[PDB]
């Protein structure tokens, strides 16, 4: 059972996958614990929880690129839509990048499913700003206006914004 296998296919992790699994579980448990315990001295505990989850997921993303031996493209972005919703969405610069990046997020999706069971949003969409705008323009998505809105109000997981702004500016330009 490797770290990024489907739970239903490989229910037990190998010894090494298990240690890494437990390391993520423990960051999650600790994050949850500290937020709840300090709730009386925290202004916005749910925002703190979200912000911590974005950091853990960012870490998990770097870890998955490394474990799969894939170089993360430098212009690639990951944004969180929502609070289902559109969830994490991956914006690449070129459509060529999708082939190499998509299997890494699929791998992460599997690991996130496992973590859910043992107790973060899945990544659902991946594309260029053009691609994703087009899926909204052409009605390929359940609940277009609310998907659109969630993109407008998404928060960045990686410290990259340029493509995200192209997508938002494209959305903003279309009236409904």
């Amino acid at each position: 059972g490797s770290l990024y296998s489907d739970e239903r296919d490989k229910p037990l992790l190998s010894p090494t996958a298990q240690k890494k699994f437990e390391e993520y579980q423990n960051k999650l448990a600790n994050l949850s614990k500290i937020i709840r315990e300090n709730e009386g001295n925290e202004v916005s505990p749910w925002q703190e929880w979200e912000n911590g989850l974005r950091q853990i997921y960012k870490e998990m993303i770097y870890d998955a690129f490394d474990a799969l031996g894939v170089e993360m493209p430098k212009d690639m972005e990951v944004h969180f839509a929502g609070s289902s919703d559109l969830d994490a969405f991956v914006i690449v610069k070129n459509d060529e990048d999708i082939k190499k990046v998509k299997p890494v997020f699929d791998a992460l999706n599997n690991l996130c499913q496992r973590i859910f069971t043992a107790s973060i949003n899945p990544s659902r969409l991946i594309g260029t700003p053009d691609d994703l705008f087009g899926m909204l323009k052409d009605g390929m998505v359940a609940d277009v206006e609310a998907t659109a809105m969630s993109i407008l109000t998404s928060k960045p997981v990686l410290p990259r914004y340029e493509l995200g702004e192209e997508l938002r500016d494209k959305i903003k330009q279309e009236p409904s």
